[PDB]
């Protein structure tokens, strides 16, 4: 009797897509274009004004150590709301699951994407990808804005740990991210369709359309200095390898492309994206990206919101600010500026995306999946990635040396220091608990101490000292010493250091430490830093860029559980002065060229 099309799960897409969209106020439509922060969030708002998506911003958590079910229980509260409308569309969820689900206090922490490009392993980063599904998921959540496949042309970007590699051959591999959030796409499938497999996979995003890898100094608030093909050649491939891999979802850049602002760029985000790469999911702006088309940001946002939409933006991360953007953009179709057909066509593909996820299917999170968050079999995973990713850089100061690694797992007694030893927020880096990451034990893992202490045979005393001077080395006994050392957390705007030097005292415990025993040193870095300092005083050094919650993927590798397999995604450069230097500059005077790397045997 009282049958609605696009309520039959049984209907193909595109019919359940027609036959909500013939059906709806241009009040509905444009709720279906707004995502709002959840802190501006109450029922009676996304009642009220039809609102389509919900995110999480960096650090936005219902509470400082809030479970999976508390996670869940906000979220379907937002739901249940979502689904009380007249058409009880529901709403999509959107967080920042970059590296894990890690805003999430408990949920696994994988490495960063640079380390991930150092594994040389797309297999693996898939299998990432359906863990941190399976984790943001966990928490009720159906999207994750991943992977970020910039392709980062100067480490002083203070996103650049963001980057799976400067050499975007290594960026396309890495794109295996989106089938494993995601689902396998089907056999006979159209590149540029959106793909989810359903209730225990996630909606993926990639960002930042397009170029938000490219210089200048580094990269930053640019900006691209570069060209047609530049584009075509180093920053777009990547995007056609997700199209074919079914990404839901494509997210803008605040950067700008030959003088145009992403955000308001027809002829890429329209002509190119759309109409070429013939993508049919949805592209969502960043956070207030449209306000940031201007300068200063904000000064005309009634502009904003007529550039990103006729620019072929579909849903736009306000997120705050969710009157003053419904508001407007309602003028702007009452007054004829922008057309129904760019409303309708923007609406399809939110839409699109909801139907072919199974969101209306399923709305609401699963109870029994918040056993997910920081399962055990994903904290094992995270171990193989963080090993994988470590480059040894040195090992053996001198070509007659005996080789450092593996070190021995019974000694009499042996030292863990440096400030990076026992810092399980500096070795998780930024967007971690959040969004600038932070110092000491921020969620649960295992630093390099602990997995050191957990490794060593039992008659091995292990003693850490965080800053020892070179007569507490020299007078210990030691056989031999861990010392770790390297980057603070940060991002693009913020802790940033251009000089790319690490912090004091880092180099000073090395000096220390190694002038008085045998030394391996860890630099934990979201980059190449200046490092010919450490490589002088140290016997070893390995580059363990921001490993993640599991520092036992740090041990397996200096006690020789396994070889050191990983390679350099990034060029080595001498001095900042070089800088930009990617493989194939004309003047290419690495330090280390990209694909450096040492090996060793399991022991
Ligand atoms: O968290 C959602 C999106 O956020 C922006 S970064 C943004 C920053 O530009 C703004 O000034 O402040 C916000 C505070 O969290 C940041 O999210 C990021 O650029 C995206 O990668 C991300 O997915």
């Amino acid at each position: 009797a009282d049958y609605v099309l696009y309520k039959d799960a049984t209907k193909p897409v595109e019919d359940r897509v027609a036959d909500l969209l013939g059906r709806m106020t241009l009040a509905e439509k444009i709720g279906q274009m707004t995502q709002i922060e959840r802190l501006v969030a109450t029922p009676d708002v996304l009642r009220d004004n039809f609102i389509g998506s919900l995110l999480s911003g960096g650090g936005s958590v219902p509470r400082k150590g809030a479970t999976a079910k508390e996670w869940q229980d906000m979220v379907d509260g937002f739901q249940k709301a979502c689904m009380s409308t007249r058409l009880g569309i529901p709403m999509i969820y959107g967080i920042d699951a970059v590296h894990g689900q890690n805003n999430v206090y408990g949920a696994t922490i994988f490495p960063h994407n640079v380390g991930l490009g150092a594994t040389r392993d797309p297999y693996l980063v898939k299998r990432i990808g359906e863990a941190t599904a399976l984790e943001v998921r966990a928490t009720g959540i159906q999207y994750a804005f991943a992977p970020c496949i910039a392709v980062c042309r100067d480490p002083r970007w203070g996103r650049c740990y963001e980057s799976y590699s400067e050499d975007r051959r290594i960026v396309q591999s890495m794109t295996e991210l989106i089938p494993g959030l995601q689902g396998d796409v089907p056999k006979d499938f159209t590149s540029g369709m959106p793909f989810v497999a359903g209730k225990n996979k996630v909606a993926a995003c990639a960002k930042h359309f397009v170029g938000d890898g490219g210089t200048v100094d580094g990269i930053n608030e640019n900006n691209t200095i570069i060209n047609r093909e530049g584009l075509m050649n180093i920053h777009m491939p990547a995007y056609k390898n997700a199209m074919d891999k079914g990404v839901s979802t494509v997210m803008i850049s605040y950067s700008s492309w030959n003088g145009v602002k992403m955000h308001a760029n027809q002829d890429l985000v329209t002509g190119y994206l759309k109409d070429t790469l013939k993508f049919k999911g949805f592209v969502i702006s960043d956070w207030e990206g449209i306000d940031r088309i201007t300068t200063p940001a904000g000064s005309d946002y009634s502009y904003s919101v007529k550039a990103s939409i006729l620019a072929g933006l579909d849903m736009i991360m306000v997120p705050n600010k969710y009157q003053q953007f419904i508001s407007i953009l309602t003028g702007h179709v009452n007054g004829g500026v922008i057309p129904m057909s760019r409303i309708d066509d923007a609406v399809t593909r939110i839409l699109r995306v909801k139907f072919t996820m199974g969101l209306f299917e399923n709305p609401y999170a699963d109870p029994a999946m918040a056993e997910q968050l920081g399962k055990q079999e994903h904290r094992d995973l995270a171990r193989e990635a963080a090993r994988k990713s470590l480059v040894l850089l040195k090992n053996g100061k001198t070509s007659t040396d005996a080789p450092l690694l593996p070190l021995p797992k019974k000694a009499p007694k042996i030292l863990v220091a440096g400030s990076h030893a026992d810092n399980l927020g500096y070795q998780c880096g930024g967007w971690t608990i959040e969004f600038q990451g932070d110092t000491g034990r921020t969620t649960v893992g295992t630093t390099i101490l602990e997995a050191v202490k957990a490794a060593v045979d039992p008659s091995t005393v292990v003693v850490f000292a965080e800053n020892p001077d070179a007569e507490f080395v020299k007078s210990g006994g030691f056989s031999y010493a861990i010392v770790a050392v390297g980057e603070h957390p940060y991002t693009e705007t913020k802790g940033d250091n251009l000089n790319l030097t690490i912090p004091e005292p880092g180099l000073s415990t090395v000096q220390a430490v190694c002038g008085g025993v045998r030394c391996a040193t860890v630099l934990i870095s979201g980059r190449p830093v200046v490092v010919q300092p450490l490589l002088a005083a140290s016997d070893a050094l390995v580059a363990a860029w921001l490993p993640g919650s599991e520092g036992q993927g740090v041990t397996d590798a200096l006690f020789g559980d396994f070889g050191f397999t990983g390679r350099l995604p990034r060029t080595w450069f001498k001095s900042v002065d070089q800088l930009p230097m990617n493989v194939g500059d004309a003047h290419y005077d690495p330090l280390f060229r990209l694909g450096y790397g040492l090996t060793t045997n399991a022991t």
